């Protein structure tokens, strides 16, 4: 008389939840990835701004035996204080991951331990 | 003497965790729209750099019947490199998105036979 | 003769599955920082831009007491269309979060409520 049938689709339903959780997972690392390729891309903007920085004057000087040369800086170049913050942001993320994946063990061996205590009931 | 009611409450509980996980399938959607729309004002960017290496020296030739012009290239277009890599990337998200959809269109119709079973109990 | 103790892995798994989907919540708000982020050093790049538009032609008039200064636009800003448009996004990331969490304080009243009744049950 126990309803094994209907504990058997919610047993399985919880299942069924857990490999999507697991699937945001792995679609949010895919999202990280396109931010942080952004960054590389920008880097390599940063050196072309400083050569548009060297480019100043070309023949500025045809009754003179002189160039004038100006490479003022032009992208400004975060050495500590993006670093440090950025540095955070990825820590955060990374105790995120790791408590996440500690619940999803458990899930997992509790998981099984569910369907594992139901066929012991008629097994 | 079955507990229907905890069981109502744990069948209506799995409802409103499968509801909140398509939430975040929509929410990541945003994301995704606003990490792409950063690449598209990337892509201005570089025509506006294009104009820069045009930029070299005006007037720099008052006693001479010449222009001096140095269009040398500015920003680094990615024509299969990027490409290639991205449309993997847009690949993976577009089969996760097809397995949790999958996931969930089980989930609902599981969820709703757990519930109609509920119902045959006592009814 | 009832099965509590299965009751309670699942009524259990439920909690743990909720406290996942918090973790994500938390994760995707990181991930909302970075896109932020680099639009902050997009804006400082544009002030760089404009500076290049300012460099001209330096000394080309060692003949003249003239100096051609041409501050042709370089960055596109923009007033109103991304704005707005910027504004429907995170707007709509507004209400997910609200709606998210409105789920989410259902569940876990609902949660506690559902090991209340069970320890009633045999207690």
């Amino acid at each position: 008389a126990q309803s094994r049938t209907l504990l058997a689709g919610i047993v399985q339903q919880q299942q069924q939840l857990l490999d999507v959780v697991k699937r945001q997972q792995e679609l949010l690392r895919l999202t990280v990835w396109g931010t942080k390729n952004l960054q590389t891309r920008v880097t390599a903007i940063e050196k072309y701004l400083k050569d548009q920085a060297q480019l100043n004057a070309w023949g500025a000087a045809f009754r003179q035996v002189a160039h004038t040369t100006v490479p003022w800086p032009n992208a400004s170049l975060t050495p500590k204080w993006n670093n440090e913050t950025w540095q955070e942001w990825e820590r955060k993320v990374d105790f995120l991951e790791e408590n996440i994946t500690a619940l999803l063990e458990e899930a997992q061996i509790q998981q099984e331990k569910n369907m594992y205590e139901l066929q012991k009931l008629n097994s």
